[PDB]
């Protein structure tokens, strides 16, 4: 079926939970043996969210190459994304090592450091220009260059230096700061505006390594971001945009990381975002 009318048909019939459970039943199951090794317990935020072995990002290290991160490669859309958990106190250096090694231009953050009165990820970037951060375990230096605070999101320019080689690179930090502590946003308008700002920066384009996207677990809000982006790109590329099937795209993405889209409300919000977005594109 088309999307907008399939949407109203699920609303009128109140069957979002059944649709979402079908997706959960059909989703791929691949091994994640490296994630479950005992030496990696303090590298995982949640015991039930792990990268598959076949698609995990490897750190360029011989001691321990493990990080909780996955490469999502969308062949028809010609887009790639790295989805990862919010960094932990003992993985902030690994996180920036990955950004460096994978040649990423942008980092997309969809959570606040504290939500619901608990810490959802480490404070992994510097908050003042004159107070830079050094990660001694991976030999990197990170400096805040500029910060632009807007009503729904903040954009930061960061400098990442590989202290071994003295090479430097400019990284863009796109921080969506207004996702509610509970539920999903009422309108997708600010989330779509944010997606378009990431696109306009070059961070999603083939001349760079894959964008790094995270929330707390790296599957819920993070899944919504890449699902909406890929669906909109396919609607622009194809002769028949009504042939884009958001459930089929989500199942393709779940071949590369488990659990993408965590609730039926997140599924409904993803439909809403693609529907409204397709009108603005034209
Ligand atoms: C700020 C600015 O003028 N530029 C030039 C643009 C390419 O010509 C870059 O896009 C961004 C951006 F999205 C955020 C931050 C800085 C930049 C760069
Ligand atoms: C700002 C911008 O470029 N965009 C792209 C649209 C998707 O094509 C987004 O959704 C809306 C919208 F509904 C109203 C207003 C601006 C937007 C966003």
């Amino acid at each position: 079926m088309e999307m907008e009318k399939e949407f109203e048909q699920i609303d009128k019939s109140g069957s979002w939970a059944a649709i979402y459970q079908d997706i959960r039943h059909e989703a791929s199951d691949f091994p994640s043996r490296v994630a479950k090794l005992p030496k990696n317990k303090n590298r995982n935020r949640y015991r039930d969210v792990s990268p598959f072995d076949h698609s995990r990002i490897k750190l360029h290290q011989e001691d321990n190459d493990y990080i909780n991160a996955s490469l999502i490669k969308m062949e028809e859309a010609q887009r790639s994304y790295i989805l990862t958990q919010g960094p932990l106190p003992n993985t902030v250096g690994h996180f920036w090592e990955m950004v460096w090694e994978q040649k990423s231009r942008g980092v997309v953050m969809l959570n606040r450091v504290m939500e619901k009165g608990s810490l959802k990820c480490a404070q992994y970037w510097p908050q003042k220009e004159e107070k830079e951060m050094i990660f001694e375990d991976t030999n990197l230096k990170l400096t805040l260059i500029s910060e632009d605070i807007k009503s729904y999101y903040t954009v930061r320019q960061l400098e990442l230096e590989n202290l071994t080689t003295q090479e430097t690179r400019e990284i863009l930090h796109f921080h969506y700061t207004t996702w509610p502590d509970f539920g999903v946003p009422e309108s997708p308008a600010s989330f779509l505006n944010f997606l378009f700002k990431v696109r306009e920066s070059g961070s999603l384009s083939p001349e760079h390594g894959p964008v790094v996207v995270h929330c707390s677990a790296g599957i819920g809000r993070s899944g919504t971001f890449c699902l909406a982006d890929t669906c909109l790109l396919l609607m622009d590329k194809r002769k028949d945009p009504s042939s884009v099937d958001i459930k089929k795209v989500l199942l393709e993405m779940r071949k590369f990381r488990m659990g993408l889209i965590q609730t039926a409300d997140q599924l409904r919000f993803s439909y809403l975002a693609v529907i409204e977005g397709a009108k603005f594109i034209m």
